[PDB]
């Protein structure tokens, strides 16, 4: 919460478009939209050592994505740090689940990480060939 | 309040992904839908917008890159126009008639707007 809102002033401070917020667990916790690209981000919170994300809440959010055709990620606060990964990197456990390695999630990129690859995406858009 | 239900409704059962709630800049709106975005500011009812909030939810609209509406309930019909249709006034504002409203885009044909803006998405 705290963490998302401070998430959503670092992403205006850069230029965003930001907002926040029944059906709830399915809405990415964030939206944020700049230049033509959308990105998706869901905000969790673990202070311990794998992450699960519950099977139906990462499927609903997962359908929104698709249909919003934005990129989805999975930004995860950490005791010490803030972490986000392309919530492509979960993989469905035994059970259903989705989880990742809070190895990974370490390893994953920073805000301004996430703000470089953002803008990447932009030129990308821009860009034309030969 | 229940217009922009009605609206969400309808573009939810089209496909798109969409999210309602300065507070005055933010479109009431977002509808989301194949990387394609559109913005919609509901006026229920001459239109009239205060200078600061259009020029507020235009920033937002340009930060965003996404298409920004008009989203206007007629006494007895709904229409849609590009919210670069408002004129600005001699006091500084900006203005629309319902006139050009109602010549506006219904429901159905925005939504054919937003696909014909995705066909051009596959092209770059």
């Amino acid at each position: 919460s705290s963490v998302e809102r401070y998430i959503v002033s670092r992403l205006r401070d850069k230029g965003f478009a930001v907002i926040r917020a029944k059906r709830k667990d399915h809405v990415p916790d964030i939206i944020a939209l700049k230049s033509g690209v959308i990105i998706l981000i869901e905000v969790k919170s673990r202070k311990n050592g794998k992450i699960y994300i519950e099977k139906e809440q990462a499927e609903g959010i997962r359908e929104f994505a698709k249909r919003s055709g934005g990129e989805l990620f999975l930004g995860v606060k950490l005791p010490k740090m803030l972490r986000f990964i392309k919530f492509d990197m979960l993989r469905q456990t035994e059970g259903g689940n989705y989880a990742i390695d809070l190895e990974t999630v370490e390893k994953g990129m920073e805000l301004e990480d996430l703000v470089r690859y953002v803008e990447s995406k932009i030129s990308r858009t821009l860009d034309s060939f030969l």
